[PDB]
Protein backbone atom coordinates (compact mmCIF):
# COMPACT_ATOMS: atom_id res chain seq x y z
CA UNK A 1 0.00 0.00 0.00
CA UNK A 2 1.30 3.55 -0.84
CA UNK A 3 -0.96 5.26 1.71
CA UNK A 4 0.73 7.49 4.27
CA UNK A 5 -0.69 8.27 7.73
CA UNK A 6 -2.64 11.57 7.50
CA UNK A 7 -2.00 14.09 10.30
CA UNK A 8 -4.82 16.62 10.58
CA UNK A 9 -5.14 19.75 12.73
CA UNK A 10 -7.57 19.26 15.66
CA UNK A 11 -9.13 22.60 14.50
CA UNK A 12 -9.17 22.28 10.67
CA UNK A 13 -10.34 19.09 8.87
CA UNK A 14 -8.75 20.46 5.64
CA UNK A 15 -5.30 21.06 7.19
CA UNK A 16 -3.78 17.63 6.39
CA UNK A 17 -0.02 16.92 6.32
CA UNK A 18 2.43 14.02 6.41
CA UNK A 19 4.48 13.18 9.54
CA UNK A 20 7.60 15.00 8.20
CA UNK A 21 5.51 18.12 7.43
CA UNK A 22 3.80 18.12 10.87
CA UNK A 23 7.20 17.89 12.62
CA UNK A 24 8.82 20.66 10.56
CA UNK A 25 5.73 22.99 10.81
CA UNK A 26 5.27 22.18 14.55
CA UNK A 27 2.16 24.33 15.11
CA UNK A 28 -0.95 24.50 12.86
CA UNK A 29 -1.74 28.12 11.78
CA UNK A 30 -5.42 27.48 12.76
CA UNK A 31 -4.34 27.07 16.45
CA UNK A 32 -4.87 23.27 16.49
CA UNK A 33 -2.46 20.34 16.95
CA UNK A 34 -1.33 17.98 14.13
CA UNK A 35 -2.87 14.64 15.10
CA UNK A 36 -3.03 11.18 13.44
CA UNK A 37 -6.48 10.78 11.81
CA UNK A 38 -6.12 6.94 11.88
CA UNK A 39 -3.86 4.49 13.75
CA UNK A 40 -1.23 2.58 11.74
CA UNK A 41 -1.06 -1.25 11.60
CA UNK A 42 1.81 -2.40 13.89
CA UNK A 43 2.73 -6.08 14.42
CA UNK A 44 3.49 -6.23 18.19
CA UNK A 45 5.09 -9.71 18.39
CA UNK A 46 6.48 -9.86 21.97
CA UNK A 47 8.12 -13.25 21.28
CA UNK A 48 10.50 -11.09 19.16
CA UNK A 49 10.20 -7.71 20.96
CA UNK A 50 11.13 -9.21 24.38
CA UNK A 51 14.71 -9.56 22.97
CA UNK A 52 14.75 -6.29 20.98
CA UNK A 53 17.07 -3.36 21.74
CA UNK A 54 15.45 0.02 22.51
CA UNK A 55 16.53 1.16 19.00
CA UNK A 56 14.79 -1.89 17.40
CA UNK A 57 11.51 -1.11 19.22
CA UNK A 58 11.91 2.55 18.12
CA UNK A 59 12.33 1.47 14.46
CA UNK A 60 9.09 -0.62 14.63
CA UNK A 61 6.96 2.12 16.25
CA UNK A 62 8.48 5.14 14.44
CA UNK A 63 8.22 3.38 11.02
CA UNK A 64 4.45 3.03 11.61
CA UNK A 65 3.75 6.65 12.72
CA UNK A 66 6.43 8.60 10.77
CA UNK A 67 5.70 6.68 7.57
CA UNK A 68 6.78 9.29 4.97
CA UNK A 69 10.38 8.87 6.30
CA UNK A 70 12.43 6.06 4.66
CA UNK A 71 13.87 3.18 6.72
CA UNK A 72 17.39 4.66 6.18
CA UNK A 73 16.20 8.14 7.40
CA UNK A 74 14.65 6.65 10.57
CA UNK A 75 17.78 4.52 11.26
CA UNK A 76 19.88 7.72 10.97
CA UNK A 77 17.58 9.54 13.46
CA UNK A 78 17.40 6.59 15.93
CA UNK A 79 21.19 5.93 15.90
CA UNK A 80 22.01 9.66 16.43
CA UNK A 81 19.39 10.07 19.20
CA UNK A 82 19.83 6.93 21.35
CA UNK A 83 23.65 7.00 21.62
CA UNK A 84 26.24 7.80 24.36
CA UNK A 85 23.99 10.74 25.51
CA UNK A 86 22.23 7.94 27.49
CA UNK A 87 23.99 6.64 30.63
CA UNK A 88 22.80 3.01 30.11
CA UNK A 89 22.53 1.08 26.80
CA UNK A 90 19.07 -0.12 27.98
CA UNK A 91 17.95 3.57 27.47
CA UNK A 92 14.73 3.10 29.55
CA UNK A 93 15.19 0.26 32.08
CA UNK A 94 12.14 -1.10 33.95
CA UNK A 95 12.82 -1.62 37.70
CA UNK A 96 10.73 -4.08 39.73
CA UNK A 97 9.63 -2.74 43.16
CA UNK A 98 7.46 -4.45 45.82
CA UNK A 99 4.01 -3.40 44.45
CA UNK A 100 4.79 -1.64 41.15
CA UNK A 101 7.32 -1.39 38.29
CA UNK A 102 9.14 1.92 37.63
CA UNK A 103 10.03 2.76 34.01
CA UNK A 104 13.16 4.94 34.42
CA UNK A 105 12.99 7.67 31.73
CA UNK A 106 15.78 9.76 33.32
CA UNK A 107 18.92 8.15 31.73
CA UNK A 108 19.25 10.86 29.00
CA UNK A 109 21.43 14.02 28.91
CA UNK A 110 19.25 16.06 31.34
CA UNK A 111 17.96 13.17 33.59
CA UNK A 112 14.31 13.97 32.68
CA UNK A 113 11.96 12.11 30.28
CA UNK A 114 11.68 15.05 27.83
CA UNK A 115 15.12 13.84 26.65
CA UNK A 116 13.45 10.78 25.09
CA UNK A 117 11.86 12.77 22.26
CA UNK A 118 14.12 15.89 22.29
CA UNK A 119 17.17 13.66 21.59
CA UNK A 120 15.57 12.63 18.23
CA UNK A 121 13.37 15.65 17.24
CA UNK A 122 16.38 17.62 15.83
CA UNK A 123 17.25 14.76 13.41
CA UNK A 124 13.59 14.40 12.36
CA UNK A 125 13.61 18.10 11.54
CA UNK A 126 16.84 18.33 9.54
CA UNK A 127 15.95 15.09 7.68
CA UNK A 128 12.44 16.50 6.95
CA UNK A 129 13.94 19.79 5.66
CA UNK A 130 16.20 17.86 3.20
CA UNK A 131 13.30 15.57 2.11
CA UNK A 132 11.27 18.72 1.18
CA UNK A 133 14.23 20.22 -0.77
CA UNK A 134 14.75 23.03 1.76
CA UNK A 135 18.34 24.34 2.14
CA UNK A 136 17.52 26.28 5.34
CA UNK A 137 18.96 26.07 8.84
CA UNK A 138 16.08 25.46 11.31
CA UNK A 139 15.88 28.06 14.13
CA UNK A 140 14.00 26.85 17.26
CA UNK A 141 12.59 29.51 19.65
CA UNK A 142 11.63 28.14 23.12
CA UNK A 143 10.16 30.26 25.96
CA UNK A 144 9.80 28.11 29.14
CA UNK A 145 10.23 28.16 32.98
CA UNK A 146 10.39 24.33 33.17
CA UNK A 147 12.91 21.52 32.51
CA UNK A 148 11.98 21.76 28.78
CA UNK A 149 14.57 24.56 28.30
CA UNK A 150 17.55 22.43 29.37
CA UNK A 151 16.20 19.30 27.59
CA UNK A 152 15.69 21.24 24.33
CA UNK A 153 19.14 22.82 24.46
CA UNK A 154 20.77 19.45 25.21
CA UNK A 155 18.82 17.71 22.38
CA UNK A 156 19.66 20.34 19.72
CA UNK A 157 23.26 21.00 20.89
CA UNK A 158 25.72 20.57 17.97
CA UNK A 159 23.05 19.08 15.67
CA UNK A 160 24.00 20.32 12.18
CA UNK A 161 21.36 22.43 10.38
CA UNK A 162 19.81 23.67 13.64
CA UNK A 163 20.05 26.63 16.03
CA UNK A 164 18.10 26.95 19.33
CA UNK A 165 17.38 30.09 21.38
CA UNK A 166 15.85 29.39 24.84
CA UNK A 167 14.18 32.18 26.87
CA UNK A 168 13.58 31.63 30.61
CA UNK A 169 12.25 33.96 33.37
CA UNK A 170 15.08 35.70 35.30
CA UNK A 171 14.79 34.82 39.05
CA UNK A 172 11.91 32.53 37.89
CA UNK A 173 13.98 29.29 38.18
CA UNK A 174 16.03 27.46 40.89
CA UNK A 175 19.84 27.96 41.04
CA UNK A 176 20.35 24.31 39.89
CA UNK A 177 17.93 24.87 36.93
CA UNK A 178 19.64 28.16 35.95
CA UNK A 179 23.18 26.63 36.07
CA UNK A 180 22.04 23.59 34.00
CA UNK A 181 21.16 26.01 31.20
CA UNK A 182 23.86 28.69 31.57
CA UNK A 183 26.67 26.03 31.55
CA UNK A 184 25.17 24.21 28.48
CA UNK A 185 27.79 23.71 25.71
CA UNK A 186 27.11 23.93 21.93
CA UNK A 187 27.81 26.90 19.62
CA UNK A 188 24.29 26.54 18.11
CA UNK A 189 22.63 26.94 21.54
CA UNK A 190 21.83 30.24 23.31
CA UNK A 191 19.91 30.87 26.56
CA UNK A 192 18.54 34.33 27.43
CA UNK A 193 17.05 35.34 30.80
CA UNK A 194 13.93 37.55 30.44
CA UNK A 195 13.44 40.52 32.80
CA UNK A 196 9.69 41.27 33.21
CA UNK A 197 6.33 39.48 32.69
CA UNK A 198 7.21 36.04 31.21
CA UNK A 199 3.72 35.77 29.57
CA UNK A 200 4.96 38.54 27.18
CA UNK A 201 7.98 36.34 26.29
CA UNK A 202 5.65 33.48 25.21
CA UNK A 203 3.46 35.99 23.30
CA UNK A 204 6.57 37.47 21.61
CA UNK A 205 7.72 34.00 20.40
CA UNK A 206 4.26 33.36 18.86
CA UNK A 207 4.39 36.87 17.29
CA UNK A 208 7.77 36.12 15.72
CA UNK A 209 6.50 32.80 14.32
CA UNK A 210 3.55 34.63 12.63
CA UNK A 211 5.55 37.74 11.49
CA UNK A 212 5.39 37.71 7.64
CA UNK A 213 8.12 40.40 7.21
CA UNK A 214 10.45 38.47 9.58
CA UNK A 215 9.70 35.19 7.71
CA UNK A 216 10.83 36.87 4.44
CA UNK A 217 14.14 37.94 6.10
CA UNK A 218 14.76 34.38 7.39
CA UNK A 219 14.00 32.88 3.92
CA UNK A 220 16.47 35.32 2.26
CA UNK A 221 19.17 34.27 4.81
CA UNK A 222 18.43 30.49 4.33
CA UNK A 223 16.72 30.19 7.75
CA UNK A 224 13.28 29.07 8.89
CA UNK A 225 11.65 28.93 12.31
CA UNK A 226 10.25 25.76 13.84
CA UNK A 227 8.83 25.00 17.30
CA UNK A 228 9.87 22.29 19.77
CA UNK A 229 7.03 23.00 22.21
CA UNK A 230 4.67 20.50 23.89
CA UNK A 231 2.44 20.28 20.82
CA UNK A 232 4.99 19.21 18.21
CA UNK A 233 3.93 15.67 17.11
CA UNK A 234 7.69 14.86 16.93
CA UNK A 235 7.85 15.19 20.73
CA UNK A 236 4.86 12.86 21.24
CA UNK A 237 5.42 9.95 18.79
CA UNK A 238 8.87 8.91 20.22
CA UNK A 239 7.14 8.58 23.64
CA UNK A 240 4.93 5.74 22.27
CA UNK A 241 8.12 3.63 21.93
CA UNK A 242 8.92 3.27 25.64
CA UNK A 243 5.41 1.99 26.57
CA UNK A 244 5.94 -0.90 24.09
CA UNK A 245 9.51 -1.33 25.49
CA UNK A 246 8.23 -1.48 29.10
CA UNK A 247 5.74 -4.22 28.12
CA UNK A 248 8.52 -6.11 26.27
CA UNK A 249 10.67 -6.01 29.47
CA UNK A 250 7.77 -7.44 31.57
CA UNK A 251 7.51 -10.32 29.04
CA UNK A 252 11.32 -10.83 28.91
CA UNK A 253 11.63 -11.04 32.75
CA UNK A 254 8.62 -13.45 33.02
CA UNK A 255 6.54 -10.92 35.03
CA UNK A 256 3.67 -11.27 32.48
CA UNK A 257 2.87 -13.37 29.42
CA UNK A 258 2.08 -11.51 26.17
CA UNK A 259 -1.65 -10.62 26.08
CA UNK A 260 -1.92 -9.80 29.79
CA UNK A 261 -3.11 -6.23 30.30
CA UNK A 262 -0.95 -3.78 32.30
CA UNK A 263 -1.74 -0.31 33.63
CA UNK A 264 0.40 2.81 33.29
CA UNK A 265 0.36 5.61 35.90
CA UNK A 266 1.79 8.81 34.35
CA UNK A 267 2.78 12.03 36.20
CA UNK A 268 0.92 14.41 33.87
CA UNK A 269 1.35 18.07 32.92
CA UNK A 270 0.60 18.82 29.25
CA UNK A 271 -0.70 15.23 28.62
CA UNK A 272 1.68 14.12 25.81
CA UNK A 273 3.24 11.29 27.87
CA UNK A 274 -0.10 9.66 28.81
CA UNK A 275 -1.46 10.36 25.29
CA UNK A 276 1.54 8.41 23.88
CA UNK A 277 0.46 5.47 26.08
CA UNK A 278 -3.06 5.84 24.59
CA UNK A 279 -1.56 5.68 21.07
CA UNK A 280 0.42 2.56 22.18
CA UNK A 281 -2.94 0.95 23.17
CA UNK A 282 -4.44 1.96 19.78
CA UNK A 283 -1.67 0.04 17.89
CA UNK A 284 -2.34 -3.08 20.03
CA UNK A 285 -0.45 -2.69 23.34
CA UNK A 286 -2.43 -4.57 26.06
CA UNK A 287 -3.35 -1.63 28.34
CA UNK A 288 -5.98 -2.02 31.08
CA UNK A 289 -6.02 1.54 32.45
CA UNK A 290 -4.15 4.84 31.97
CA UNK A 291 -4.00 6.59 35.37
CA UNK A 292 -3.50 10.37 35.07
CA UNK A 293 -1.55 11.60 38.16
CA UNK A 294 -1.78 15.30 39.06
CA UNK A 295 -0.32 17.48 41.85
CA UNK A 296 -2.30 20.20 43.79
CA UNK A 297 -2.87 21.77 40.31
CA UNK A 298 -5.66 19.21 39.68
CA UNK A 299 -7.64 20.65 36.73
CA UNK A 300 -7.20 17.24 34.96
CA UNK A 301 -8.43 15.27 38.00
CA UNK A 302 -11.59 17.45 38.08
CA UNK A 303 -12.00 16.94 34.30
CA UNK A 304 -11.90 13.14 34.50
CA UNK A 305 -14.22 13.08 37.55
CA UNK A 306 -16.84 15.61 36.24
CA UNK A 307 -16.23 15.99 32.43
CA UNK A 308 -15.86 19.77 33.12
CA UNK A 309 -12.48 21.35 32.22
CA UNK A 310 -12.31 24.58 34.31
CA UNK A 311 -9.07 26.68 34.24
CA UNK A 312 -10.58 29.44 36.51
CA UNK A 313 -8.80 28.19 39.68
CA UNK A 314 -5.86 29.13 41.97
CA UNK A 315 -2.39 28.28 40.58
CA UNK A 316 0.22 26.76 42.95
CA UNK A 317 4.03 26.40 42.50
CA UNK A 318 4.71 22.89 43.92
CA UNK A 319 7.50 20.37 44.63
CA UNK A 320 6.51 18.64 41.30
CA UNK A 321 6.83 21.84 39.22
CA UNK A 322 6.83 20.19 35.75
CA UNK A 323 3.16 19.38 36.44
CA UNK A 324 2.08 22.86 37.56
CA UNK A 325 -0.44 23.54 34.73
CA UNK A 326 -3.83 25.22 34.13
CA UNK A 327 -4.15 24.35 30.39
CA UNK A 328 -2.95 20.79 29.59
CA UNK A 329 -1.94 21.41 25.95
CA UNK A 330 -2.25 17.84 24.57
CA UNK A 331 -5.59 17.07 26.22
CA UNK A 332 -7.04 18.76 23.07
CA UNK A 333 -5.83 15.74 21.02
CA UNK A 334 -7.75 13.36 23.34
CA UNK A 335 -10.83 15.69 23.12
CA UNK A 336 -10.58 15.43 19.29
CA UNK A 337 -10.52 11.59 19.46
CA UNK A 338 -13.32 11.55 22.12
CA UNK A 339 -15.48 13.53 19.63
CA UNK A 340 -14.82 11.05 16.75
CA UNK A 341 -11.95 13.10 15.22
CA UNK A 342 -14.30 16.09 14.78
CA UNK A 343 -12.39 19.39 14.31
CA UNK A 344 -15.50 21.65 14.34
CA UNK A 345 -16.66 20.28 17.75
CA UNK A 346 -13.08 20.40 19.14
CA UNK A 347 -12.68 24.04 18.01
CA UNK A 348 -16.00 24.90 19.74
CA UNK A 349 -14.76 23.47 23.08
CA UNK A 350 -11.35 25.17 22.77
CA UNK A 351 -13.00 28.50 21.91
CA UNK A 352 -15.25 28.02 25.02
CA UNK A 353 -12.17 27.39 27.22
CA UNK A 354 -10.75 30.72 25.96
CA UNK A 355 -13.97 32.82 26.21
CA UNK A 356 -15.70 31.18 29.26
CA UNK A 357 -12.66 29.66 31.06
CA UNK A 358 -14.35 26.23 30.95
CA UNK A 359 -16.06 23.61 28.77
CA UNK A 360 -18.02 20.40 29.38
CA UNK A 361 -17.44 17.21 27.35
CA UNK A 362 -20.79 15.75 26.09
CA UNK A 363 -21.61 13.16 23.34
CA UNK A 364 -18.15 11.49 23.55
CA UNK A 365 -16.75 7.99 22.87
CA UNK A 366 -17.16 6.26 26.29
CA UNK A 367 -14.80 3.41 25.20
CA UNK A 368 -11.97 6.00 25.05
CA UNK A 369 -12.85 7.93 28.22
CA UNK A 370 -13.36 4.70 30.29
CA UNK A 371 -9.66 3.83 29.69
CA UNK A 372 -8.65 6.78 31.93
CA UNK A 373 -8.59 7.11 35.71
CA UNK A 374 -7.32 10.15 37.64
CA UNK A 375 -6.24 11.19 41.14
CA UNK A 376 -4.03 13.95 42.58
CA UNK A 377 -1.47 14.06 45.42
CA UNK A 378 -0.75 16.97 47.78
CA UNK A 379 2.79 18.19 48.55
CA UNK A 380 2.72 16.40 51.94
CA UNK A 381 1.52 13.20 50.19
CA UNK A 382 4.40 13.56 47.66
CA UNK A 383 7.03 13.71 50.46
CA UNK A 384 5.36 10.89 52.43
CA UNK A 385 5.46 8.72 49.26
CA UNK A 386 9.21 9.36 48.58
CA UNK A 387 9.81 8.34 52.21
CA UNK A 388 7.58 5.22 52.05
CA UNK A 389 9.11 3.82 48.80
CA UNK A 390 12.61 4.45 50.27
CA UNK A 391 11.61 2.52 53.45
CA UNK A 392 9.90 -0.38 51.59
CA UNK A 393 12.11 -0.72 48.46
CA UNK A 394 15.40 1.09 49.37
CA UNK A 395 14.65 3.14 46.22
CA UNK A 396 14.44 6.97 45.99
CA UNK A 397 11.81 8.45 43.63
CA UNK A 398 11.90 12.06 42.39
CA UNK A 399 8.79 14.12 43.37
CA UNK A 400 7.05 13.79 39.94
CA UNK A 401 7.47 9.99 40.10
CA UNK A 402 6.21 10.03 43.73
CA UNK A 403 3.05 11.95 42.71
CA UNK A 404 2.41 9.06 40.27
CA UNK A 405 3.20 6.25 42.79
CA UNK A 406 1.03 8.00 45.45
CA UNK A 407 -1.79 8.34 42.86
CA UNK A 408 -1.42 4.63 41.95
CA UNK A 409 -1.96 3.74 45.66
CA UNK A 410 -5.12 5.95 45.66
CA UNK A 411 -6.33 4.29 42.42
CA UNK A 412 -5.78 0.78 43.88
CA UNK A 413 -7.64 1.76 47.08
CA UNK A 414 -10.65 3.28 45.24
CA UNK A 415 -11.04 0.52 42.58
CA UNK A 416 -9.50 -2.70 43.98
CA UNK A 417 -7.78 -3.18 40.55
CA UNK A 418 -4.87 -5.72 40.96
CA UNK A 419 -3.68 -5.36 37.32
CA UNK A 420 0.16 -5.06 37.20
CA UNK A 421 1.07 -1.37 36.93
CA UNK A 422 4.07 0.53 35.55
CA UNK A 423 4.88 4.02 36.92
CA UNK A 424 6.35 6.33 34.25
CA UNK A 425 9.31 7.79 36.22
CA UNK A 426 9.87 11.20 34.59
CA UNK A 427 12.97 12.50 36.41
CA UNK A 428 15.90 11.41 38.56
CA UNK A 429 15.78 12.55 42.23
CA UNK A 430 19.14 14.21 41.34
CA UNK A 431 17.11 16.74 39.27
CA UNK A 432 14.89 17.73 42.27
CA UNK A 433 17.18 16.75 45.17
CA UNK A 434 15.91 19.04 47.99
CA UNK A 435 12.40 17.52 48.28
CA UNK A 436 13.82 13.97 47.86
CA UNK A 437 16.61 14.28 50.49
CA UNK A 438 14.38 16.17 52.98
CA UNK A 439 11.63 13.54 52.54
CA UNK A 440 13.93 10.54 53.31
CA UNK A 441 16.18 12.19 56.00
CA UNK A 442 13.78 14.55 57.85
CA UNK A 443 16.30 17.38 57.28
CA UNK A 444 15.03 20.91 56.50
CA UNK A 445 16.43 24.12 54.92
CA UNK A 446 18.87 22.32 52.54
CA UNK A 447 20.22 24.23 49.50
CA UNK A 448 20.11 22.52 46.04
CA UNK A 449 23.89 21.74 46.14
CA UNK A 450 23.74 20.53 49.79
CA UNK A 451 20.95 18.10 48.77
CA UNK A 452 22.94 16.81 45.71
CA UNK A 453 25.91 15.82 47.93
CA UNK A 454 23.67 14.08 50.53
CA UNK A 455 21.64 12.20 47.87
CA UNK A 456 24.89 10.54 46.62
CA UNK A 457 25.87 9.51 50.21
CA UNK A 458 22.32 8.12 50.88
CA UNK A 459 21.53 6.34 47.55
CA UNK A 460 24.98 5.11 46.45
CA UNK A 461 23.72 5.93 42.89
CA UNK A 462 26.40 7.73 40.81
CA UNK A 463 25.77 11.51 40.37
CA UNK A 464 24.59 11.87 36.74
CA UNK A 465 26.75 14.03 34.41
CA UNK A 466 23.97 16.70 34.16
CA UNK A 467 24.48 17.71 37.84
CA UNK A 468 28.02 16.34 38.50
CA UNK A 469 30.39 19.34 39.08
CA UNK A 470 27.60 21.81 38.10
CA UNK A 471 28.57 24.13 41.03
CA UNK A 472 32.02 24.83 39.38
CA UNK A 473 31.16 24.35 35.64
CA UNK A 474 32.05 27.37 33.42
CA UNK A 475 29.23 29.88 32.65
CA UNK A 476 28.81 30.11 28.82
CA UNK A 477 25.54 32.16 28.84
CA UNK A 478 25.18 35.48 30.76
CA UNK A 479 22.53 37.38 28.70
CA UNK A 480 19.44 39.08 30.26
CA UNK A 481 17.11 41.20 28.07
CA UNK A 482 13.72 42.91 28.50
CA UNK A 483 10.82 40.97 26.92
CA UNK A 484 10.23 43.86 24.45
CA UNK A 485 13.82 43.48 23.10
CA UNK A 486 13.61 39.76 22.28
CA UNK A 487 12.83 40.15 18.57
CA UNK A 488 15.59 42.76 18.02
CA UNK A 489 18.12 40.46 19.80
CA UNK A 490 17.02 37.44 17.65
CA UNK A 491 17.20 39.46 14.39
CA UNK A 492 20.70 40.78 15.28
CA UNK A 493 21.96 37.29 16.24
CA UNK A 494 20.63 35.75 12.96
CA UNK A 495 22.14 38.66 10.93
CA UNK A 496 18.72 39.85 9.60
C1 LIG B 1 7.30 17.52 31.51
C2 LIG B 1 7.30 16.67 32.71
C3 LIG B 1 6.14 16.03 33.15
C4 LIG B 1 4.82 16.18 32.43
O1 LIG B 1 4.80 15.51 31.12
P1 LIG B 1 3.58 15.69 30.05
O2 LIG B 1 3.85 14.73 28.92
O3 LIG B 1 3.63 17.15 29.67
O4 LIG B 1 2.30 15.35 30.81
C5 LIG B 1 6.23 15.24 34.27
N1 LIG B 1 7.38 15.05 34.96
C6 LIG B 1 8.50 15.65 34.56
C7 LIG B 1 9.76 15.42 35.34
C8 LIG B 1 8.50 16.48 33.42
O5 LIG B 1 9.66 17.06 33.04
CL1 LIG C 1 22.24 35.52 21.92
NA1 LIG D 1 24.35 14.39 18.05
NA1 LIG E 1 -0.78 -12.01 36.30
NA1 LIG F 1 -1.12 -4.08 16.33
Amino acid sequence: NAMTLVYQSTRDANNTVTASQAILQGLATDGGLFTPDTYPKVDLNFDKLKDASYQEVAKLVLSAFLDDFTVEELDYCINNAYDSKFDTPAIAPLVKLDGQYNLELFHGSTIAFKDMALSILPYFMTTAAKKHGLENKIVILTATSGDTGKAAMAGFANVPGTEIIVFYPKDGVSKIQELQMTTQTGDNTHVIAIDGNFDDAQTNVKHMFNDVALREKLTTNKLQFSSANSMNIGRLVPQIVYYVYAYAQLVKTGEIVAGEKVNFTVPTGNFGNILAAFYAKQIGLPVGKLICASNDNNVLTDFFKTRVYDKKREFKVTTSPSMDILVSSNLERLIFHLLGNNAEKTTELMNALNTQGQYKLTDFDAEILDLFAAEYATEEETAAEIKRVCELDSYIEDPHTAVASAVYKKYQSATGDVTKTVIASTASPYKFPVVAVEAVTGKAGLTDFEALAQLHEISGVAVPPAVDGLEIAPIRHKTTVAAADMQAAVEAYLGL
